């Protein structure tokens, strides 16, 4: 179904635009439908809530970040260094558009069971991103486990930063500390 | 002093009953005041928002667990086992009323600066419970560092449980993994 793919791409694109410009509160169903030039019935049909839309957009965004991140700087680096590199990249992406980030994060954590599959797919993505950041070929099971913990730390610090409980420097320091707590102070 | 504590207690009790019935979106200041048998003005004097309400309630849950902690019961256990026990207790407390937990968590994760004092109190409490569990006593700074990571994992897995991405068993297993990776 190429039509469903084009419509999906549009919906997610408009969601990204609206969230980027106005934040979580700006992401309204009919607004997104209108910026993507779609009908509200079809949008509610494919995405039953703003949470679903924002989490899906988050999914494609993580996937594309992963598929577009130039890793030349850490060619020949150790897994520790490469992991810190990836964490740094995601932190930069976090601090890029704070309204977009607040929107997608808020959708992630305010999600309920109805969006589970979506959220899970995001979680699995970020884990993978960290695991493969450590790996030579396919990650070890422990690299996946380490990535799981790193993703939890990253989530919690993202929440602290969004609510202004922590500064960017606090986030970097805590993530770095977590990494050193998991794979030693290298 | 005593009357104030009575009112505060009644208020948090009402908050938890309402939240247990209908979650975050059901917690309205007026209804809390009503159930609590207090004027809304008095309530606002005690707690400026439903966020302060729910985070204060969460903090009281964790206080009440913390007060019941006796290490003479877990004397023959290892740091790993004591930490996994503590995780078990916190998880039990949260897995009782899913809507209540959802309310307290929702309020806790995105509370603003105005509630920053309560949030801190909850966070420092959880950390201190994990760290002390590691030390079976007053912890080193490093054990607090580790506790902070464990609390991050715990919180993430609470969200996973709430959204039914993970069963209670899955949560236990993932926390077990985290603890193993951090302190073996």
């Amino acid at each position: 179904s190429e039509a469903q793919r084009e419509r999906r791409k549009r919906i997610l694109d408009a969601t990204m635009a609206i969230a980027s410009k106005g934040g979580y509160e700006a992401v309204q169903m009919r607004a997104v439908a209108d910026r993507a030039d779609v009908a509200v019935g079809t949008l509610y049909r494919y995405f039953p809530s703003k949470v679903h839309l924002l989490v899906s957009a988050l999914g494609r965004e993580f996937s594309r970040i992963d598929a577009k991140t130039d890793r030349s700087a850490v060619a020949g680096a150790t897994p520790f260094q490469r992991l810190n590199f990836m964490v740094g990249k995601l932190n930069r992406a976090m601090q890029r558009n704070p309204l977009l980030t607040e929107a997608m994060t808020r959708a992630y954590v305010f999600a309920d069971a109805s969006a589970a599959s979506e959220v899970d797919q995001v979680e699995k993505l970020i884990d993978s991103m960290f695991a493969r950041a450590m790996a030579n070929g396919e990650p070890t099971e422990d690299q996946y486990h380490i990535a799981r913990v790193i993703s939890d730390v990253w989530l919690s610090n993202l929440l602290a930063w969004l609510t202004r409980r922590a500064s960017a420097t606090d986030v970097s320091k805590r993530l770095d500390l977590a990494v050193r707590l998991l794979i030693g102070d290298q």
